[PDB]
């Protein structure tokens, strides 16, 4: 018995109310005089249940007022032009009508693999460039890593490409300078659990060919950590460590990816990145030098000191050079080791290496 | 007289109601063109008690809706198959339907021995890999300790095993880095009273055969110190701490377990534990020194010094070498004692000793 409402006047009425195995079916009616309105597409919306929504910012009562919810009714969200198709899904709220989400449970539109990640279980929103996308659906366990479901909407599925990469950032990160800090302009879920991001590349589509899934990596770097592998054989570790930058001429080119001892144990082997842009940089007969920690001097008559805030005090930059000669030793194959230098070679300021690129 | 309710339309009827020594028994009527959508598998939830719910995401509503609170009556959730049983329970909202627990207290999977710890009374989440999992339900007295109860989902009950070994964090956790810091992506019970974390590790199973229950470990590393026990005799404690690591060539190979005068007075006894995969490095003629804080140098033409924000500042770090000869003497038993040394050995970054694996 209930109306049937369009723009906040009954044009209409349900008839009845049918049910099915699979859920209810109603029959509805519309006026002659209003026939003309509905015009072959519309959304047809529950009214008779109310919804208050609370946000931040979303301070909202969806579903009905309280004159009309006694009465109750389906409002109707009116198209352009249509058919008048036969059957017409009813949608449980405002918001769903919109999405066209008749369903409960989103698609997935991609799926990840991720050993171990402090994320959303479902919720968290997807960025792009820090731009609202998706959303995360569903983590469920399987025998080789968790499996992470997102869902973003079909107006960006474009974004995604074959060279996206996807970093996952947990809880409230705020950033802190030495001029002075601020917090993350976080929305509920990204607050609570954690958003998600990712970016395209121009080699991740490599990235994409090994592993059966796209892998969420723990860090912005560490998704960004492609290029030329290399080792370098360190007699000790020192004061190195993951993420490490590597320093040419005082510019970052690439990281540590991780460092281990060798297969035996005189050595320590570390793996390192350098990004394609720089790739060019490293040759056969490249020198690699500890740079972490502030290296004053002194002089019996005077000493002279340095000092530079330097993230090689926070992580212990490897610096690189190249010895100058006209020919040129090729570019480093991936995997070739190198041996680390204790100090500076003292001319590698002087040191004139006209690479191309 | 209440109704009783399948997809929000009326498909039958509460007959009457009956008080037993247990409790309650219903007897309910279904309308035979009805009677084939039940199907011998389904749930019935009670509908005549609002229950409104508060989360962070967590905004609902169970129960019932108004209009049909005055009604009352029983949902039912619809099953695929069966037999139609002679009796049903019912459960007292949709999600303890969902979960099946009939009951109110969900029994104990595993239960735990723990001393001293500031942990959840009960409700905090268990983390498999930071995978929510299961919960806690009891912490009771005991004499020896606390005996803490833990129910996880029959899904992950595959998940724990011999070798599942449970650490503690308690409180909320911030972690802070050179670069940033960030907080952790908290659930309530989490942020409010502290989860528990366990993991799968090789010789863990060595880990149950000690003590009739698992202990709660007050911490991720103290959980994970296994393998080789060893003893060094240092003359003073000095810097030293529980939990410092242990190095070689710079890499973390274990840790300190504890520390201790001996049973004279002279010396100081300081448990240590090596990793099982570094185990084959520690060798009887092996040498420890301390390598504890910031170690600069200085000469009267020149000086130079060396920092690299060690972790051995924060923590003293004990260094440790193999002298090089090619009869090698054997892997150190558990609890030999050694000695340590004031200082470096001066050729240990020449030595070469090709341990195997």
């Amino acid at each position: 018995g209930q109306p049937l409402i369009l723009h906040g006047v009954q044009v209409g009425q349900v008839i009845d109310r049918k049910l099915t195995s699979k859920g209810v079916t109603f029959t509805v009616a519309i006026e002659p005089q209003h026939r003309e309105l509905v015009k072959g597409d519309s959304k047809f919306v529950v009214n008779s249940r109310v919804d208050v929504k609370v946000g931040l910012d979303g301070v909202e009562f969806l579903g009905a007022s309280a004159s009309e919810w006694i009465n109750g009714g389906i409002r109707i969200l009116p198209g352009d032009k249509g058919e008048m198709k036969a059957s017409y899904p009813l949608y449980a709220n405002l918001e769903k009508a919109l999405e066209n989400s008749l369903s409960d449970l989103p698609t997935t539109t991609v799926s990840l693999s991720a050993e171990t990640l402090p994320d959303v279980q479902a919720g968290s929103v997807v960025l792009y460039r820090k731009f609202e996308v998706g959303e995360v659906i569903t983590v469920r366990p399987r025998a080789n890593a968790f499996d992470i479901d997102l869902h973003i909407k079909p107006e960006y599925r474009n974004l995604l490409t074959s060279n996206s990469v996807f970093w996952a950032e947990g809880g409230a990160k705020v950033q802190l300078n030495g001029s002075g800090l601020t917090v993350q302009a976080s929305p509920l879920s990204r607050a609570l659990k954690g958003a998600i991001s990712f970016d395209n590349l121009s080699g991740a589509s490599a990235s994409q060919r090994k592993g059966d899934k796209r892998i969420l990596y723990a860090s912005e770097t560490a998704a960004r950590a492609v290029g030329l592998s290399i080792i370098v054989e360190a007699p000790e570790a020192g004061s190195l460590g993951i993420g490490t930058p590597v320093l040419f001429r005082g510019l970052e080119v690439g990281t540590v990816t991780g460092m281990t001892l060798g297969t035996l144990s005189d050595r320590v082997m570390i793996a390192m990145r350098i990004s394609k842009r720089y790739q060019h940089l490293v040759r056969n007969n490249s020198v690699f030098w500890l740079a972490s920690g502030y290296s004053l001097d002194f002089g019996l008559t005077g000493g002279v000191v340095k000092t530079g805030t330097f993230n090689q005090f926070i992580r212990g930059g490897i610096a690189f050079a190249t010895p100058p000669g006209t020919p040129l030793a090729p570019k480093a194959q991936e995997g070739k080791h190198f041996l680390l230098q204790e100090s500076e070679p003292k001319e590698w300021r002087e040191w004139g290496t006209a690479l191309p690129k």
